Protein backbone atom coordinates (compact mmCIF):
# COMPACT_ATOMS: atom_id res chain seq x y z
CA UNK A 1 0.00 0.00 0.00
CA UNK A 2 1.39 3.11 -1.36
CA UNK A 3 2.29 6.15 1.70
CA UNK A 4 2.49 9.24 -0.43
CA UNK A 5 1.71 12.81 0.19
CA UNK A 6 -1.29 14.85 -1.08
CA UNK A 7 -0.86 16.16 -4.33
CA UNK A 8 -1.12 20.26 -2.42
CA UNK A 9 2.10 19.21 -0.43
CA UNK A 10 4.30 17.85 -3.29
CA UNK A 11 3.56 20.26 -5.53
CA UNK A 12 4.18 23.40 -3.02
CA UNK A 13 7.30 21.63 -2.55
CA UNK A 14 8.32 21.13 -6.03
CA UNK A 15 7.07 24.84 -6.99
CA UNK A 16 9.19 26.38 -4.10
CA UNK A 17 12.03 24.59 -5.63
CA UNK A 18 11.68 25.75 -8.43
CA UNK A 19 11.65 28.97 -7.34
CA UNK A 20 14.60 29.19 -5.68
CA UNK A 21 16.43 27.66 -8.53
CA UNK A 22 15.34 30.05 -11.06
CA UNK A 23 14.96 33.33 -8.72
CA UNK A 24 17.84 32.62 -6.52
CA UNK A 25 20.52 30.33 -7.60
CA UNK A 26 20.66 30.50 -11.41
CA UNK A 27 20.10 34.18 -11.58
CA UNK A 28 22.75 34.80 -9.21
CA UNK A 29 25.18 33.04 -11.26
CA UNK A 30 23.85 34.42 -14.49
CA UNK A 31 24.26 38.18 -13.45
CA UNK A 32 26.82 38.11 -10.53
CA UNK A 33 29.52 35.90 -12.32
CA UNK A 34 30.13 36.74 -16.04
CA UNK A 35 33.42 38.53 -16.48
CA UNK A 36 33.29 40.75 -19.36
CA UNK A 37 37.30 41.62 -19.25
CA UNK A 38 38.72 37.93 -19.70
CA UNK A 39 35.57 36.20 -20.60
CA UNK A 40 33.77 33.63 -18.70
CA UNK A 41 33.34 33.62 -15.39
CA UNK A 42 35.06 34.87 -12.21
CA UNK A 43 36.89 32.82 -10.18
CA UNK A 44 35.73 33.95 -6.62
CA UNK A 45 33.37 35.94 -5.13
CA UNK A 46 33.75 37.29 -1.40
CA UNK A 47 31.34 37.36 0.98
CA UNK A 48 29.89 40.70 0.65
CA UNK A 49 29.03 39.60 -3.18
CA UNK A 50 31.87 41.37 -4.82
CA UNK A 51 32.99 39.44 -7.72
CA UNK A 52 37.29 39.15 -8.31
CA UNK A 53 37.78 38.99 -12.16
CA UNK A 54 41.78 39.20 -11.86
CA UNK A 55 41.33 35.76 -9.29
CA UNK A 56 43.08 32.47 -10.43
CA UNK A 57 40.21 30.01 -12.03
CA UNK A 58 39.31 26.31 -11.24
CA UNK A 59 38.63 24.14 -13.58
CA UNK A 60 36.41 22.54 -11.32
CA UNK A 61 34.18 25.27 -10.93
CA UNK A 62 33.89 26.34 -14.39
CA UNK A 63 32.91 22.48 -15.47
CA UNK A 64 30.29 23.14 -12.97
CA UNK A 65 29.33 26.10 -14.29
CA UNK A 66 29.13 24.68 -17.85
CA UNK A 67 27.07 21.48 -16.50
CA UNK A 68 24.67 23.44 -14.32
CA UNK A 69 23.58 25.61 -17.13
CA UNK A 70 23.54 23.05 -19.94
CA UNK A 71 21.40 21.04 -17.63
CA UNK A 72 18.94 23.65 -16.28
CA UNK A 73 18.51 24.80 -20.39
CA UNK A 74 18.09 20.91 -21.45
CA UNK A 75 14.93 20.39 -18.39
CA UNK A 76 13.90 24.14 -18.30
CA UNK A 77 14.72 25.68 -21.82
CA UNK A 78 15.16 29.16 -20.60
CA UNK A 79 17.28 30.72 -23.82
CA UNK A 80 19.52 32.66 -20.63
CA UNK A 81 20.89 29.09 -19.37
CA UNK A 82 22.07 27.92 -23.13
CA UNK A 83 23.62 31.50 -23.09
CA UNK A 84 25.23 31.03 -19.90
CA UNK A 85 26.47 27.41 -21.07
CA UNK A 86 27.96 28.49 -24.08
CA UNK A 87 29.78 31.40 -22.59
CA UNK A 88 31.44 28.54 -20.05
CA UNK A 89 32.08 26.20 -22.80
CA UNK A 90 34.05 28.78 -24.78
CA UNK A 91 36.18 30.14 -22.25
CA UNK A 92 36.19 26.06 -21.29
CA UNK A 93 37.91 24.88 -24.72
CA UNK A 94 40.37 27.94 -24.96
CA UNK A 95 41.96 28.24 -21.64
CA UNK A 96 41.37 24.87 -19.95
CA UNK A 97 41.54 22.47 -22.04
CA UNK A 98 45.34 21.59 -23.07
CA UNK A 99 45.36 21.31 -26.40
CA UNK A 100 48.91 19.40 -26.56
CA UNK A 101 49.10 16.93 -23.67
CA UNK A 102 45.49 16.34 -23.50
CA UNK A 103 42.68 16.47 -20.48
CA UNK A 104 41.90 20.09 -18.72
CA UNK A 105 44.91 22.01 -16.37
CA UNK A 106 43.75 22.75 -12.43
CA UNK A 107 43.98 26.29 -12.44
CA UNK A 108 44.65 29.57 -15.22
CA UNK A 109 45.11 32.69 -14.62
CA UNK A 110 41.83 34.98 -14.87
CA UNK A 111 43.02 36.00 -18.50
CA UNK A 112 43.84 32.13 -19.58
CA UNK A 113 47.09 31.56 -18.98
CA UNK A 114 48.08 27.94 -17.25
CA UNK A 115 48.46 28.55 -13.26
CA UNK A 116 48.90 25.18 -11.83
CA UNK A 117 48.95 22.21 -14.75
CA UNK A 118 48.53 18.94 -13.01
CA UNK A 119 45.92 16.64 -14.68
CA UNK A 120 43.96 15.86 -11.28
CA UNK A 121 41.44 13.00 -12.14
CA UNK A 122 38.54 14.75 -9.95
CA UNK A 123 38.77 17.85 -12.35
CA UNK A 124 39.02 15.32 -15.58
CA UNK A 125 35.91 13.83 -14.17
CA UNK A 126 33.90 17.35 -13.86
CA UNK A 127 34.95 17.64 -17.20
CA UNK A 128 33.62 14.82 -18.50
CA UNK A 129 30.75 15.64 -16.50
CA UNK A 130 30.26 18.96 -17.72
CA UNK A 131 30.87 18.26 -21.75
CA UNK A 132 28.96 15.50 -22.05
CA UNK A 133 26.00 17.20 -20.45
CA UNK A 134 26.32 20.13 -22.88
CA UNK A 135 26.28 17.42 -25.74
CA UNK A 136 23.02 16.27 -24.19
CA UNK A 137 21.18 19.38 -24.44
CA UNK A 138 22.74 20.59 -27.53
CA UNK A 139 24.54 17.78 -29.73
CA UNK A 140 27.43 19.68 -29.87
CA UNK A 141 29.88 17.18 -31.54
CA UNK A 142 33.78 18.98 -30.31
CA UNK A 143 32.46 18.48 -27.00
CA UNK A 144 31.58 14.85 -27.14
CA UNK A 145 34.86 13.97 -29.22
CA UNK A 146 36.78 16.09 -25.98
CA UNK A 147 34.87 14.14 -23.33
CA UNK A 148 35.78 10.79 -24.86
CA UNK A 149 39.46 12.07 -25.41
CA UNK A 150 39.51 12.66 -21.77
CA UNK A 151 38.03 9.28 -20.59
CA UNK A 152 40.65 7.93 -22.96
CA UNK A 153 43.70 9.71 -20.91
CA UNK A 154 42.33 8.73 -17.54
CA UNK A 155 42.18 5.03 -18.82
CA UNK A 156 45.71 5.03 -19.98
CA UNK A 157 47.70 6.95 -17.40
CA UNK A 158 45.91 6.53 -14.18
CA UNK A 159 43.80 3.23 -14.11
CA UNK A 160 45.45 0.63 -11.62
CA UNK A 161 45.20 -2.77 -13.17
CA UNK A 162 46.14 -4.88 -10.92
CA UNK A 163 44.10 -3.36 -7.76
CA UNK A 164 41.14 -1.50 -9.78
CA UNK A 165 40.66 2.26 -9.41
CA UNK A 166 42.78 4.95 -10.10
CA UNK A 167 45.79 6.93 -9.27
CA UNK A 168 44.38 9.91 -9.06
CA UNK A 169 46.74 13.04 -10.31
CA UNK A 170 49.32 13.29 -12.68
CA UNK A 171 51.52 16.09 -14.01
CA UNK A 172 50.78 18.18 -17.69
CA UNK A 173 52.13 15.29 -19.22
CA UNK A 174 50.56 12.63 -17.48
CA UNK A 175 53.34 11.78 -15.27
CA UNK A 176 52.45 10.74 -11.93
CA UNK A 177 52.05 12.94 -8.63
CA UNK A 178 53.10 11.56 -5.47
CA UNK A 179 51.06 14.04 -3.89
CA UNK A 180 46.97 13.49 -5.15
CA UNK A 181 45.63 15.85 -2.77
CA UNK A 182 42.91 18.21 -3.49
CA UNK A 183 43.29 20.43 -0.25
CA UNK A 184 45.40 20.72 2.77
CA UNK A 185 42.48 18.79 3.80
CA UNK A 186 42.83 15.62 2.26
CA UNK A 187 44.84 12.67 4.22
CA UNK A 188 47.99 12.26 1.90
CA UNK A 189 46.73 8.57 0.85
CA UNK A 190 47.16 6.85 -2.78
CA UNK A 191 43.11 6.69 -2.95
CA UNK A 192 40.22 8.64 -1.94
CA UNK A 193 36.21 7.70 -2.08
CA UNK A 194 35.93 11.10 -3.40
CA UNK A 195 37.42 11.12 -6.28
CA UNK A 196 36.38 7.99 -7.36
CA UNK A 197 32.56 9.20 -6.59
CA UNK A 198 33.38 11.70 -9.58
CA UNK A 199 34.77 9.38 -12.16
CA UNK A 200 32.13 7.18 -11.48
CA UNK A 201 29.83 10.43 -12.23
CA UNK A 202 30.92 11.53 -14.73
CA UNK A 203 31.45 8.38 -16.70
CA UNK A 204 27.49 7.54 -16.11
CA UNK A 205 26.71 10.86 -17.79
CA UNK A 206 29.33 10.24 -20.52
CA UNK A 207 27.73 6.96 -21.08
CA UNK A 208 24.57 8.38 -21.60
CA UNK A 209 25.97 9.90 -24.51
CA UNK A 210 27.92 7.22 -25.58
CA UNK A 211 27.14 3.39 -24.65
CA UNK A 212 31.00 2.31 -25.79
CA UNK A 213 31.34 -1.41 -24.64
CA UNK A 214 35.06 -0.96 -22.87
CA UNK A 215 32.62 2.16 -20.96
CA UNK A 216 30.45 0.16 -19.90
CA UNK A 217 32.91 -2.31 -18.21
CA UNK A 218 34.85 0.68 -16.70
CA UNK A 219 31.19 1.88 -14.98
CA UNK A 220 30.58 -1.75 -13.86
CA UNK A 221 34.09 -2.02 -12.53
CA UNK A 222 33.74 1.31 -10.34
CA UNK A 223 30.30 0.52 -9.23
CA UNK A 224 32.12 -2.95 -8.16
CA UNK A 225 34.67 -1.08 -6.13
CA UNK A 226 32.06 0.74 -4.29
CA UNK A 227 30.36 -2.26 -3.12
CA UNK A 228 33.43 -4.27 -2.27
CA UNK A 229 35.84 -1.81 -0.73
CA UNK A 230 34.27 2.03 -0.05
CA UNK A 231 30.96 1.36 1.51
CA UNK A 232 31.29 -0.46 4.80
CA UNK A 233 28.36 -2.74 5.46
CA UNK A 234 29.14 -2.58 9.31
CA UNK A 235 28.62 0.86 9.67
CA UNK A 236 26.57 2.28 6.44
CA UNK A 237 29.22 5.21 5.45
CA UNK A 238 31.38 5.32 3.03
CA UNK A 239 35.44 4.72 3.88
CA UNK A 240 37.12 7.92 2.65
CA UNK A 241 40.99 6.90 1.98
CA UNK A 242 42.86 3.75 1.07
CA UNK A 243 45.81 2.48 0.12
CA UNK A 244 46.43 1.39 -3.46
CA UNK A 245 44.92 -2.22 -2.82
CA UNK A 246 41.56 -0.42 -0.90
CA UNK A 247 43.47 -1.14 2.68
CA UNK A 248 41.58 1.85 4.58
CA UNK A 249 43.53 4.33 5.71
CA UNK A 250 40.80 6.63 7.10
CA UNK A 251 37.91 6.41 10.15
CA UNK A 252 36.14 9.53 9.43
CA UNK A 253 32.90 9.85 8.46
CA UNK A 254 31.13 12.11 5.62
CA UNK A 255 27.87 12.74 6.10
CA UNK A 256 27.03 14.57 2.56
CA UNK A 257 29.39 12.17 0.29
CA UNK A 258 27.26 8.94 2.04
CA UNK A 259 24.07 10.42 0.85
CA UNK A 260 25.21 11.95 -2.37
CA UNK A 261 26.74 8.42 -3.35
CA UNK A 262 23.14 6.75 -2.06
CA UNK A 263 21.65 8.44 -5.45
CA UNK A 264 24.72 8.34 -7.29
CA UNK A 265 25.44 4.58 -7.45
CA UNK A 266 21.74 4.02 -8.31
CA UNK A 267 22.14 6.64 -11.17
CA UNK A 268 25.41 4.69 -12.60
CA UNK A 269 23.60 1.53 -12.17
CA UNK A 270 20.10 2.08 -14.17
CA UNK A 271 22.13 4.32 -16.83
CA UNK A 272 24.39 0.65 -17.43
CA UNK A 273 20.61 -1.35 -17.16
CA UNK A 274 22.68 -3.84 -14.87
CA UNK A 275 19.55 -5.30 -13.49
CA UNK A 276 22.18 -8.06 -11.98
CA UNK A 277 24.29 -5.58 -9.62
CA UNK A 278 20.63 -3.30 -8.82
CA UNK A 279 19.74 -4.74 -5.77
CA UNK A 280 22.34 -4.89 -3.85
CA UNK A 281 23.37 -1.22 -5.04
CA UNK A 282 20.09 -0.67 -3.62
CA UNK A 283 20.73 -1.93 -0.55
CA UNK A 284 23.98 -0.18 0.01
CA UNK A 285 22.20 2.80 -1.53
CA UNK A 286 19.26 2.84 1.10
CA UNK A 287 21.72 2.07 4.35
CA UNK A 288 23.96 5.37 3.50
CA UNK A 289 20.55 6.96 3.34
CA UNK A 290 19.34 5.34 6.72
CA UNK A 291 23.19 6.20 8.44
CA UNK A 292 22.44 9.50 7.40
CA UNK A 293 19.45 10.09 8.67
CA UNK A 294 19.67 8.56 12.03
CA UNK A 295 23.32 9.81 12.34
CA UNK A 296 24.24 13.04 10.52
CA UNK A 297 21.54 15.10 10.95
CA UNK A 298 20.87 17.98 13.95
CA UNK A 299 17.40 17.88 15.31
CA UNK A 300 16.11 20.79 12.84
CA UNK A 301 16.49 18.15 9.80
CA UNK A 302 19.82 19.84 8.75
CA UNK A 303 23.34 17.91 7.62
CA UNK A 304 26.35 18.44 9.91
CA UNK A 305 29.45 17.68 8.26
CA UNK A 306 31.97 15.27 8.95
CA UNK A 307 33.26 13.02 11.75
CA UNK A 308 36.86 13.64 11.71
CA UNK A 309 39.73 11.07 12.19
CA UNK A 310 40.04 11.60 16.23
CA UNK A 311 36.33 11.59 16.44
CA UNK A 312 34.86 14.97 16.53
CA UNK A 313 31.54 16.05 15.04
CA UNK A 314 32.13 19.32 12.73
CA UNK A 315 28.30 20.73 13.41
CA UNK A 316 28.66 23.42 10.29
CA UNK A 317 26.22 23.06 7.98
CA UNK A 318 27.63 23.28 4.48
CA UNK A 319 26.04 24.22 1.55
CA UNK A 320 26.67 20.96 -0.38
CA UNK A 321 25.50 18.19 1.73
CA UNK A 322 21.82 19.97 2.63
CA UNK A 323 21.38 19.91 -1.29
CA UNK A 324 22.90 16.17 -1.58
CA UNK A 325 19.95 15.34 1.42
CA UNK A 326 17.14 16.99 -0.50
CA UNK A 327 17.85 14.46 -3.22
CA UNK A 328 19.13 11.22 -1.29
CA UNK A 329 16.32 11.44 1.23
CA UNK A 330 13.86 12.48 -2.28
CA UNK A 331 15.47 9.24 -4.05
CA UNK A 332 15.59 6.66 -1.04
CA UNK A 333 11.54 7.49 -0.84
CA UNK A 334 11.20 6.67 -4.43
CA UNK A 335 13.18 3.51 -3.91
CA UNK A 336 12.20 2.37 -0.73
CA UNK A 337 8.30 3.82 -0.26
CA UNK A 338 8.95 4.90 2.56
CA UNK A 339 7.70 8.06 4.10
CA UNK A 340 9.75 8.86 6.61
CA UNK A 341 12.39 9.58 3.97
CA UNK A 342 10.13 11.75 2.45
CA UNK A 343 9.50 14.04 5.59
CA UNK A 344 13.38 14.04 5.97
CA UNK A 345 13.70 15.77 2.17
CA UNK A 346 10.93 17.91 3.35
CA UNK A 347 12.77 19.07 6.48
CA UNK A 348 15.66 19.32 5.00
CA UNK A 349 14.18 21.47 2.15
CA UNK A 350 12.77 24.12 4.90
CA UNK A 351 16.21 24.14 6.84
CA UNK A 352 17.49 25.36 3.03
CA UNK A 353 15.35 27.82 3.03
CA UNK A 354 15.04 29.32 6.26
CA UNK A 355 18.89 29.21 7.31
CA UNK A 356 21.01 27.99 4.07
CA UNK A 357 19.95 30.51 1.93
CA UNK A 358 21.23 33.92 2.08
CA UNK A 359 18.12 36.36 0.91
CA UNK A 360 20.34 39.44 1.67
CA UNK A 361 22.93 38.54 -0.58
CA UNK A 362 21.54 36.17 -3.28
CA UNK A 363 22.57 32.19 -3.40
CA UNK A 364 23.90 30.30 -0.61
CA UNK A 365 25.67 30.57 2.50
CA UNK A 366 28.70 28.07 2.45
CA UNK A 367 28.64 27.80 6.11
CA UNK A 368 26.13 28.20 8.62
CA UNK A 369 27.51 27.67 12.70
CA UNK A 370 24.94 24.88 14.77
CA UNK A 371 23.76 28.44 16.14
CA UNK A 372 22.06 29.22 13.04
CA UNK A 373 25.04 32.34 12.60
CA UNK A 374 26.25 32.22 8.91
CA UNK A 375 30.08 31.98 8.43
CA UNK A 376 31.36 35.04 6.54
CA UNK A 377 32.90 33.08 3.87
CA UNK A 378 33.50 33.39 -0.10
CA UNK A 379 29.86 32.94 -1.95
CA UNK A 380 32.05 31.64 -5.03
CA UNK A 381 35.41 30.15 -5.20
CA UNK A 382 37.17 27.00 -6.68
CA UNK A 383 35.44 24.68 -4.54
CA UNK A 384 31.82 26.59 -4.47
CA UNK A 385 30.38 26.44 -7.60
CA UNK A 386 26.30 26.60 -8.68
CA UNK A 387 26.09 22.72 -9.16
CA UNK A 388 25.30 21.01 -6.14
CA UNK A 389 22.43 23.73 -5.25
CA UNK A 390 21.40 23.86 -9.01
CA UNK A 391 21.54 19.57 -9.45
CA UNK A 392 19.48 18.82 -6.64
CA UNK A 393 16.71 21.25 -7.46
CA UNK A 394 16.68 20.18 -10.67
CA UNK A 395 16.69 16.52 -9.33
CA UNK A 396 14.06 17.61 -6.82
CA UNK A 397 11.66 19.09 -9.85
CA UNK A 398 11.98 16.06 -11.67
CA UNK A 399 11.31 13.22 -9.01
CA UNK A 400 8.50 15.23 -7.38
CA UNK A 401 6.71 15.00 -11.14
CA UNK A 402 7.34 11.34 -11.27
CA UNK A 403 5.62 11.33 -7.28
CA UNK A 404 2.78 13.18 -8.83
CA UNK A 405 2.10 10.85 -11.69
CA UNK A 406 1.21 8.18 -8.96
CA UNK A 407 -2.51 9.84 -9.25
CA UNK A 408 -2.89 7.89 -12.35
CA UNK A 409 -5.22 9.95 -15.31
CA UNK A 410 -9.15 8.87 -15.60
O1 LIG B 1 38.57 17.99 0.36
C1 LIG B 1 38.60 18.81 -0.79
C2 LIG B 1 37.59 19.92 -0.83
O2 LIG B 1 36.24 19.33 -0.81
C3 LIG B 1 35.24 20.29 -0.89
O3 LIG B 1 34.01 19.61 -0.76
C4 LIG B 1 33.58 18.92 -1.92
C5 LIG B 1 33.39 17.48 -1.57
O4 LIG B 1 34.67 16.91 -1.28
C6 LIG B 1 32.77 16.67 -2.57
O5 LIG B 1 33.61 16.39 -3.69
C7 LIG B 1 31.58 17.34 -3.18
O6 LIG B 1 31.10 16.57 -4.22
O7 LIG B 1 31.89 18.74 -3.57
C8 LIG B 1 32.28 19.46 -2.44
C9 LIG B 1 32.30 20.97 -2.76
O8 LIG B 1 33.22 21.40 -3.70
C10 LIG B 1 35.40 21.31 0.23
O9 LIG B 1 34.44 22.35 0.10
C11 LIG B 1 36.75 21.89 0.26
O10 LIG B 1 36.87 22.65 1.45
C12 LIG B 1 37.75 20.87 0.31
O11 LIG B 1 39.04 21.52 0.30
CL1 LIG C 1 29.07 23.25 -6.57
Amino acid sequence: TETIPDVRRLRALQAEVHEELTENILKFWATRTHDPVHGGFVGRVGPDGRPHPEAPRGAILNARILWTFAAAYRQLGTPLYREMAERAYRYFVRHFVDAEHGGVYWMVAADGRPLDTRKHVYAQSFAIYALSEWHRATGGEAALALARSIYDLIETHCADRVHGGYVEACDRAWRPLEDARLSAKDAPEPRSMNTHLHVLEAYANLYRVWPETELAARLQALIELFLRAIYHPATGHLILFFDERWRPRSRAVSFGHDIEASWLLLEAVDVLGQATLRPRVQQASLHLARATLAEGRAPDGSLYYEIGEQGHLDTDRHWWPQAEALVGFLNAYQESGEVLFYEAAEDVWRYIRERQRDTRGGEWFARVRDDGAPYPDDKVDFWKGPYHNGRACLEAIQRLRHLLEHVRSR
